[PDB]
């Protein structure tokens, strides 16, 4: 996992899991969860959600791998929480640079 750059940061979004505890558990700890995503400048092929799929996957996985070796045992919930958040971040990132392709 090289040959990629990291965009600006965006405000760690509070996707609701349907239970205030999951919301707050994340929230107080939201400093731990990622606030940026791996992307490219406009890429070469642009997509609604398939971009998000891989943009998320790589960013999610880059937590999941490292965290294991930084002595932080992350379970399905420490990933699935993050997943919704990284999905947002990749949506936001796509929409944030692709918007300005129509303003050049």
């Amino acid at each position: 996992l090289g040959g990629y750059m990291l965009g600006s940061a965006m405000s760690r979004p509070i996707i609701h899991f349907g239970s205030d505890y999951e919301d707050r558990y994340y929230r107080e700890n939201m400093h731990r969860y990622p606030n940026q995503v791996y992307y490219r400048p406009m890429d070469e092929y642009s997509n609604q959600n398939n971009f998000v799929h891989d943009c998320v996957n790589i960013t999610i996985k880059q937590h999941t791998v490292t965290t294991t070796t930084k002595g932080e045992n992350f379970t399905e919930t420490d990933v699935k929480m993050m997943e919704r958040v990284v999905e947002q971040m990749c949506i936001t990132q796509y929409e944030r640079e692709s918007q300005a392709y129509y303003q050049r």
